[PDB]
Formats: C-alpha cells, sequence, structure tokens
C-alpha cells in the first residue's frame, strides 16, 4: 500500500493505543494476524510503539490484507482517517 | 522447491519474526530442524536474518521437507502465502 | 517426554502468561528451575515467548522432570490438559 | 469455538465489566479459571481490556470449556446474546 | 529460610493485596525494603504478582531477614499463618 | 547541567510522579520533549522508573533546555526544590 | 556531511532511543532507509548502539541524503539541534 | 577487591534489579560509569544479567573504585550486605 | 562492468552489511551467485570485507551479469546509488 | 575426566544458557577461568555454542579442576545431573 | 564407503553447519576424532568449508568409521538423509 | 579441448576459489581426480594459482574428461559460463 | 607512547566494550581510524579482543596519535585511567 | 621511490591489514595492480607480510606508480603518513 | 628449558586459544616477542597451531626467557599449570 | 619395520595433516626428530607430502623408533590404525 506507506510518520505518532487494541481485534477476527502477532504489538507500553508494531506487520503481509486494516481504520478513528486524507 | 528459492527474496523481508518462531515451533513438532538448528534463527535479532536462517535450512533438507514449512506457512501468517501466489 | 514434544505447537499458544508464571512457580519449589531459569521465563513480555521458554527448559531437563511439569499442568490449567489428552 | 471467534469484536465491545464479573464468577465455580486468571481480568479498568482478558483465556483453553463461557452468557446478559444471534 | 520457599507456591496465592501493602509497610520501617522496592511490589496490579515480589525480595534478603517478613505475618494476616502451619 | 547531574540520586528518590507526569507536561508545552517521550516516561509505573525516565532525557538535551525542567521544578514541587538547595 | 561527522561523539551520546525510532520513521518514508536497516538500527538495546547505527549508514548514503537526516532531526528532537548548534 | 570477587556468585544471585537500578546511580553521580555503561547493565531484562554488567565494570575499575559500589551498597539494599558479612 | 569498476573503491566503503545481505539476496534468486558464493561474503564480519566479497565475484562473473548487481542496487540502497552517479 | 567427555553430546545439548551463566560464575569464583575465557563462552548467542565452550575448557583444563564444574553442576541445575546419571 | 563418496558433493552443500557441530561431536564422544580434528572443521567460516572437513576426515578413516558418521547423521539431521536416499 | 585451452587466460582469470572447491568436488565424486590432486589445488591461497592447478590437470587427462569439469562448469558458476560462450 | 605499551596487559583486561565504542568515536571524530579500522575492532565479540585492536592500531600510528587516545581514555573510563596512573 | 624504500622497515611494521586491503583498493581502481596482484597481498594472514607484498610491488612499478600508493597513504591512514614524515 | 620440552604435547593440547591471546601478551610486554612473532602465531585458526606458534618461539629464545612464558602461565591459566606439575 | 613399509602406499593417503602436527608432536617430545626435522615435515602444504615427509624420516631412523611412531599413531588417530590391521 501507498497509502499506509506514506502516512506511516503520522501514524505511527496520531494513532493511539485504544484503537490499536481495536484494530488489532478486526485484524483478528478477519484472520490476518494472529493471536502471537497480536501480542508482539499489544504488550508494547508505548503507544508509539504498538503502532509501529501494526503498520511493519501490514506492510509485510500483501496489498489487498492493507485494505482491511484501512477498512478497519474508517471504522474505528474515523476522525484520523478523515484528517489523514 | 522451486517456490521457496523464487520468493525467497520477499520471504527474507515480508515474512517477520512473530511467525518465524511459530514457523520453526512446528517444523520441530514434526522433526525436521531440532533444537540447536532454532537456536541459530530465533536468537539473531533481526527478523530478516531469522528468514534467512530457515530459508537456508529448508533448501538443504531435501524437497518433500520443505513441503512441512509451506503447509505451516499456509497455516501461520496465510495473508502473506495467499499475496505469495 | 513425547507427551511435551507433541503438544508443544499447541502448549506455546493456548497456554497463557497467568499459568505460566503460576507452573513456574511449582517448578522452582520443587527445586527444578532456579531463580534465574524463571527470570528468563517470566520477563519475556509475549505469553508465547514465556510458553517457549519453559518448554526448552523443560525437554533439556530429563524425562522424569517432565512430569512435575506435567502434574503442575494438570492442577493449574486442566481445561487446558482435559482439553489436550 | 467458531461463534466467539467471528463475534469477538463485539464481544470486546458491547459486553460490559458489570457481566465480566459474574461471567468469571461461573467460570471459576466451574473449575476453568482460577483465581489467578480472574485477577488479570478483573483488575484491569477499562471493561473492553478485561472483556480482551477472558475471551483470549477462553480461546486458548479447548472447545468445550468454550461452552461454559455461552453457558454463562446466556444466563448472564442474554439480551447480548439473542442479539448477538 | 526453608519456610518461605516450601510454602511459596500457596504464599503467592493465598497472600492478598491487602496485607502485601502492609506487611510491606512493616518492612520498610524496619529498613529491610527501600522505597523502590516497595513501587515494585505495590504497582503490580494482580495481588499474586505483588506476592511473586516481595517474596522474590526476601530470599535474596539473607536468611535473617527473612524472618522479619514472617514476624509481619503472624501479626498481619495470622489466620493465613496459622493455617500454613 | 552540574545541579541535575550531582542531585541525579535524590532526584529519581525523592521526585514522584504526581510531579513528572506535571513536569513533563510543561516540557512539552515548551516544545523540549515530543509526545513520544513523554509515553517513554509516563508509561513506566514505578515513579522512580519515570524520574530515570525525565533525567536521562535532559542531560542529553543540551544544558539551556536544562534550566526549562528546573523551572518547572521550581513551580510544581517547590519544597523538594528548596530542600534540594 | 561535516556536521554529522564532528558531532558524531555528542550524537552518539545525547540522542536517544525515543527519537531515533522517530528518525528512522522519517527515513524510511523518505526511502532512505529500508526496512532491513532500520531492524539493524531498532533492534539494539542500547540507545547507544542504536545512534551508532543510523550514523553509520547516513555516512555512507551520500552528501544529498544526510540532510533527511538533520530535517527529520530539526524536527524531532529540536532542543539537541539547538543545543547542538 | 577480594571481597565481590569472592561473592561475586551470590551477589549476582540475591542482588536484584530494583537495587541495581539503584547503585548504578550513584556510580553514575560519582562519575564512575559514564551513561554507556549504565545502558549496558540497565536494559537487560534479567536481573541477574545485570547483576554480572555491574561486577563486570567493578572489578575492570580498579580497586579504590570498587569502594563506591560498596559504600552504595550498604546504602542501598543494606540487608543482603549485612547478611553478606 | 566500467561502473562498477570505478567506483568500487566506494562501493566497498560505503554499501554497508545490511544491503549486502539483501542484494545477494537477489543475486541468488537470479541464478547468478550458488548458495556457497553467498557463504564466503556473508560469513566475513567487517561489512568492508563483504563488500570485497561481492565486487569481486561480480566482475568475474561476465559483464551481462554485473548488471543483475545494478538493478539490485537501484532497488535496495537507492540514495547510495542515486549519489553514486 | 570421564564422565564429562562420555556426557558431552547430551550436556552441549540440554545444558542451557542459563545455568552456563551461572556455572561459569562458580568457575571464575574458584579461579578456574578468569575473565577472558568468560568471554569467549557467555559472548556467544546460540546455548549449545556456549556449552562447547565450557566443556573444551574444563577437559584442557585438567581432572581435578573438572570436579568444580561437575560440584557446580550438582548445585545449579540438579534435574539434569539427576538425569544424567 | 561407497554411499559417503557418492553423495559427497550433496553432502558438502546441504549439510549446514548447525549439524556439523553437532554430528562432530558424536564423531569426538565415540573416539573417532580428536579435538584438534575438530578444531580443523569447527573453525572455517563456511558452512561448505566444514562439511569438506569431515568427509575428508571420514574416508580416510576406514570403512568401520564411516557408520559412527552415518549414525549420526541419521540422528542428527535425519530429512537430509531421509532425502539423501 | 580446445575450448578450455582458448579460454584458459580467463578461466585463471574469472573462476574464483569458491567455485573451485566445488567443481573439484564433482570431479572427484566422478572419479576424475583423486585426493592428493584436489590437495595440489585447494592448498594454494590465491585464487588464480587454484585455477591454474585444475586446468593443467585438465588437459593432461584426456578430451573425454575435460567434458565432466565443463559439465560441472555448467552446473556451478553458470553466469560465467554463459558469458564465457 | 611508553605508556600504552607497559599497561597493554591490563588495557586488554579491565577496558571493556562499553567505553571501547565510545574511545573509537572519537578517534574517528578526530580522523586517527577511519570506518574500516573501526570495524575491525567492533565487530570482534569478546571486549578483550576488541581492547587488543584499538591498542595495536594506536602503536602503529605515531606517538602523537597516541595521546588522542589517552585524551579520548581520560574522558571515557577515567576510574581505569586514575587507577592505571 | 626513495621514500618508500627508507621507511620501508616501518612500513611493513605500523601499516596494518585494515589500511592495506584498502590502499590495494585504490591501486586497483587506478589500475596499477591487477586483481591476481591484490590476491597476492591480501591472501597472506600476517599483516606484516601483505604489508611486504605491497611495498615490493611497489618499487618493481617505476618510480611515478609510487606516487599513487603514497597518494592513497595520505587518504587511507594519515596518522601514520603524518608521524612518518 | 626442560619443563616446556616435556610437556610440549600437551600444552600444544590443553592450553586454549583464549590463554593464547593473554600469555602472548605478557610476552609482548616484556619485550620478549615482537609484534610480527604475536601475529603468526594469533592468526592461525586453530587453536593447537597458536600453541605450536607460542612453543617453538619459546625454545628458539633462550632458557631465561623461558621462564617469563612460565611466569604468565602460573597467572593466566593456572589450573593446567597445576595439573601440569 | 615391516607394518609401515607395507601400509606406506596407505599411510601416505589416509594419514591427514591434523595429525601429522600431532604425530611430529610427539616425536619430538621422545626426541627422534629435532626441530628442523619438523620442519621439513609441517611446512609442505599438500598433507600427503607431510605423511611423504614422515614415513621417510621413520624409515632411516632404526626399527626401534619406528615404534614411537606406531604409538603415537595408537593414541592420535586410532580409527586409522583400527581399520589399517
Amino acid at each position: 500500500m501507498n497509502f499506509i506507506k506514506d502516512n506511516s510518520r503520522a501514524l505511527i505518532q496520531r494513532m493511539g493505543m485504544t484503537v490499536i487494541k481495536q484494530i488489532t481485534d478486526d485484524l483478528f477476527v478477519w484472520n490476518v494476524l494472529n493471536r502471537e502477532e497480536v501480542n508482539i504489538i499489544c504488550c508494547e507500553k508505548v503507544e508509539q510503539d504498538a503502532a509501529r508494531g501494526i503498520i511493519h506487520m501490514i506492510l509485510k503481509k500483501g496489498s489487498e490484507s492493507c485494505n482491511l486494516f484501512l477498512k478497519s481504520l474508517k471504522e474505528w478513528n474515523y476522525p484520523l482517517f478523515q484528517d489523514l486524507n
């Protein structure tokens, strides 16, 4: 995805932990991330580090699986994604 | 395996450490890698280096033992293997 | 132990940190693990990594000392060990 | 359980703390969760985090032990489970 | 201390947070634990984790300093220590 | 700063978390620490560890930026800074 | 760059890990460092070692690509770069 | 120092991380360890490994600089040093 | 190749190990280097020595096979190759 | 020693790094290994390689100095040495 | 041995260093290779060179001593020896 | 062979040691070179000298035995032999 | 330098890696060691070997360039250099 | 050259291998030494022997080609050449 | 020396590289071996070969200079020299 | 000796350099070969040539001095001498 890579500087900044545990919920229900790739993200204390944990697991997982993150970002935390565009 | 060799440039890139410790779990349970060939992989810090550690232990171990890696890659980290095809 | 090795793929998955700090309690009281081999396990953040930390310290410690783990798994977290069989 | 996994996005959202301390009561009386796996759940402040604490302790504990959660969800908080179906 | 080590499985279970903040009070007044070794114990949320925090700071601090814990356990929470013997 | 370095043993001891989240407020408003260097400090549980987190981010940030910490310590928690001198 | 080389003794000292993971974010978005040259930096535990990891990847990458580091150092951690001049 | 070397087996065992970050505070204020030799110690996860990190930096730093460690061990964690003698 | 030979003084200097293990990945997938000619390169500790290991295996392998190195250098580590021209 | 040589295949397998840094502690306190012969062992990443590092420094150091290893193996990691016999 | 000689082209290719240090362990315990004939093998950096080091020490050592290598290859690295046949 | 003789100026130049130890592997398995005619080649330090060692042992060994070298050069180091034609 | 040569037995012993990467920082900023003579030092695993790597690059580089090492040893690791005199 | 001949006793002593592989890089780029006259130098293990290998290939190659060595010695390893004068 | 010659079979066996680089340190500080006679010893890969390198440089260097080796062997690696007698 | 002469065709073939430097160690300690008759053997590069160097120095040195070779061949490299009989 070109969108996630170009906005990755702000998506590791303004994202926030309270939506990261909600986005990685929908990424697990849709069988993208397994349980142990959630525990890599959600166990890190700083919200910027868990934001680095998702995005580098998105960009390795194809381009069609980048969408299911971005569909989960337009549902949870829409005012970021409205301002991100 | 022709599949692992041709995709080895991307499989050392998009694989990720969180699944490498999960794939080398199933490779140990199925008696492919012993314990000391897991410690060569999982002790390396960069996730790209542990990805070079598995694949060069796969390609030396036959062709029928390449499958048990690839069966473990369609279970753990399927959105890579879906996008890898 | 043949039982721990064959189920090691699921025992690093469904085990959970809340019982790992309870199993390695009973492994320390029964003088299997010393204190520094508990700190290797319990300091790791992901619950799958501490689960890899116990099991690879069990399989190196004999076969009769594998039982004291498995006796501690039928006391703490029995619904796993009921479903594991 | 396929039911808990597919509805896990909504079950960490609409569940609520007042029933989570009541469901983990029945999970303790039926010897699924011990006391220390209740203290992992009930000590977390946000009701969404304790909801993530139960469900990831259910999915690791077999499939037959997923039912005793779901029997406790049709007794306590039935209007969720009526609307969940 | 042989007594604390042998009962450490139950002392991290039945102890309880409400006495752990009272025992580590008397351990601070008697100059065993400083303030920062109380903050390691009392900031942990689960009462079993703060119980692991005291006991592993007792067993490292000599054998004569194990007594001042045990004198503080026969004053605060005597019905445990009565049933512990 | 010679003042912060010489008193750093007591400033990681008597500082306290309730003022550390107030000092790192004024350090963020004055554009010294960004948001992610606050999350390194304030997410640590022990108040001595967050006190080690500020001071080692002060001493790396110049000498003129050490003052804005010390101006924020004479406003918030003056009875320490009165007794520190 | 003459500026980075002459200040490299202090830039491996006062830089700090919390900005190094933020600078190497902007170095990746601007296509200077790929992902595996971030994992060489950010996986090292000491903040001085990750600071040696960036700067020796800057000085090998041209002189015009030294600027994009220095533009990212005047945005993230400006009080260093103000005091560095 | 003959005292630190002979008790180094127990000083890497019973020391504990909560005092190691307090001893290496006083070792930095007294200009023995610089900042990067603290980051070698305090970034290691196991408390036994950070205890190996101090003592092997003491025994290389003279004999008169071994005292300032031992003066900092009779202030912080005296019940060890009382029982160590 | 005239380009690799003339810039070989800087290509053994500014190249870096983190891209050398990535370039020799693409050189192996495209059947230029076999596995044992990668192990000559990647096992050498200094990044300048592995850079001498690739280039002297390029210049012996034809001129049309020099391109596949240079195509792999415009993909991995482009800011060198941008500044190299 | 006939015991160490005959069991050297399993002692480089089931030993584990967490006890190797504890055995080479007691080997240093008893003046068998100096500091630089510990750094040969403990700096190697794989736990099997540090296990090869001790044993080949034992078998070169006499037969009476093989005992002090074996006394340190019956104290630290007794369930191996119980199962080793 | 006719088997080792005919497969020596692949046994210096697919063998791997992680099993070569494990095979030459069992060759030393069974008194085939002494210590200095292990140091000829295991000190070579490329895994293909240590594989040339074993096999040319096997073929000089009789035919009955070729078996103890091949018994150690059916225990360590069986998926090669399964695919080798 | 007319092909080896005419290209012998470049085959002692661009060949490389890493393939010379691989070609003389296949020349030994096919019973062309014995072991002592490999030790004449592979013990020479410069890769150009071992390249002079093979080719002058090829041209003395018939013309039909020149092919088995050239079949081993189209398998190992094909990009030379592609560019050699 | 007579001072470095006479104390070279202790300077390869008590120096330590954490200051060797800091001394060779200042030796690079002052244009004594280039980058590839740092990679010879800092890539060696044992701290005694990197200490042998600096000192034998000092004694070959003049006598006036021995001072810039010794000025960097009185800034970084002064308690050694205080005890060295 | 009179300068190289008179200082050849010290230039085979204080030169060092890490610059010899860097000087013979620039001697190859400037078409003085071909590849096989580098392999005579750089394959020798002792750094004094490779230093004898360059200088006796300089003094045979004219006097105007002695300069390109000496220009490469004032760029790489200037503190020798500063102290050599 | 009669002692070194008679024990030279075991001193090239049980000595070990980690003390050989420490003994040849003290042999250089005491002006026995120059730098180039250390590089003959320490550059050899097998620890038995560097042990042959010292002893044959001792026996050529007088009998009074054999002592300074043996004084350096009773300081570094005393448990050999205790068992050697 | 009739045994060495009749097996001299295989003893110059299967012997190997790693034991030849170990046999000529024991031949020197027992005052058979002096130092200069070791340097004739061990300086030859091919292991078959050093094997021709020992045996033709054995057969000239009596018959009772042939035994001390053969006693040193039943200690070092016994699996040859077991298969030689």
